[PDB]
DNA sequence: GGAAACAGCTATGACCATGATTACGCTCAGGATGTATATATCTGACACGTGCCTGGAGACTAGGGAGTAATCCCCTTGGCGGTTA
């Protein structure tokens, strides 16, 4: 059995278009670009990462996360598909700090999974693996790093595997 | 009927409370003192004219400092992963 390949082509967030802006014209301001790879990099995966996009105090948790970010809309969307179709999905991404919105994002919509990222333990490694190839495990999604996380591991438990970023 | 025993009354001392007195401070008094103020008058120093002259300001040439292009390559940068002190 092959594999399939899809490459969803997404409008990077109007929202978000006002900082992009702001990275390209220099316009929020006062600080590094000394990689401007990076920085458009990062606004580029998500907007919250540039220390201010998200201007609450109290730090809201809603459905203003997937709506100013331009990905999150299309994986809101996916999800709920792939929990219905029953699919084990594996996400990849290269910003360990990425990945703790999207854990938080994890806590809004509710599933179960386990998160492994670059330095987490050693025997924790071994029982998250463990969990979600568990037989009819529930985690229904698998946070994962990329340069730390698939490099040998088996995960056949999974169908789908998603990239967050390239 | 007498003696003991207890109870109540009385007085006195003790202790606390109040009144006064005093001393000390301070804040007014008042004196002492030294300072600001004004004024009228010297006077020396600063400002200004004069003369002069030599540096300043052009005027002119020439030759390499500075300026730019092109090139490159090495290095800083940043995020992570995983350790550990």
């Amino acid at each position: 059995l092959p594999k399939k390949e899809l490459n969803l082509y997404v409008g990077m967030s109007s929202m978000q278009k006002k900082w992009y802006k702001k990275i390209l014209e220099k316009d929020e301001s006062k600080t590094r670009l000394l990689n401007i790879m990076m920085q458009l990099r990062k606004c580029c995966n998500h907007p919250y990462l540039f220390d201010g996009a998200e201007p609450g105090p109290p730090y809201t948790t809603d459905e203003h996360l997937v709506y100013n970010a331009a990905k999150l809309q299309v994986l809101d969307k996916l999800l709920k598909k792939l929990k219905e179709e029953g699919s084990r999905v594996l996400i990849f991404s290269q910003m360990s700090r990425l990945l703790d919105i999207l854990e938080d994002y994890c806590y809004f919509r509710n599933y179960e999974y386990c998160r492994i990222d670059g330095s987490t333990a050693h025997e924790d490694r071994i029982q998250a693996i463990d969990d979600y190839n568990a037989p009819d495990s529930k985690k229904f999604v698998f946070l994962l790093t990329t340069r730390a996380g698939g490099l040998g591991i088996n995960l056949t438990s999974a169908d789908v595997v998603v990239l967050y970023d390239s």
